[PDB]
């Protein structure tokens, strides 16, 4: 199960916000979220399970950031983005998102692991500007 991954347990020891998705199910829904994640977003575990994590996006979320994630998952690439996300109550925060595939011995992606770090506006501002400049 989700907590049997050694890196999941590792992340738990620092109380990091993370989710696990199951890409073998249509639309790659979340199948575990840490307590940190549930508190950040304002949802109960049972509510988040079964949803694709795009439910944290909204009108001011940059579609180009979201497309970086989609492509990374498509192309088999680790991805890190900063993007605007939305809590259950509609209030927003900046989310630095770290995504990687968890693979079996043949390279088949068995789950995705996604770590979320809430970051300040100023940090998001500077990260995105550096991203854009470096690009
Ligand atoms: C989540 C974090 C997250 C973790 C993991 C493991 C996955 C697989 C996805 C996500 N989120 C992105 C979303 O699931 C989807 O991949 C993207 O929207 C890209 O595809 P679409 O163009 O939407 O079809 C998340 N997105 C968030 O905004 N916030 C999160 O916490
Ligand atoms: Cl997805
Ligand atoms: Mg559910």
């Amino acid at each position: 199960g989700a907590m049997d991954y050694s890196l999941v347990k590792a992340l738990q020891t620092a109380q990091q916000n993370f989710v696990i998705s199951d890409p073998s199910i249509p639309d790659n829904p979340i199948v575990y979220a840490s307590q940190g994640f549930l508190t950040l977003t304002g949802y109960a575990l049972s509510e988040v399970l079964g949803r694709n994590c795009r439910f944290l996006q909204g009108p001011e979320t940059d579609p180009k950031a979201v497309e970086k994630v989609r492509k990374g998952l498509e192309r088999g690439e680790d991805t890190t983005v900063v993007l605007l996300n939305y809590r259950k109550d509609g209030s927003t925060f900046w989310n630095q998102l770290f995504i990687a595939a968890l693979r079996d011995g043949e390279g088949n992606v068995v789950n995705y692991l996604g770590v979320q770090c809430k970051v300040s506006e100023d940090y998001a501002k500077a990260f995105l500007k550096n991203e854009e400049n470096e690009k």
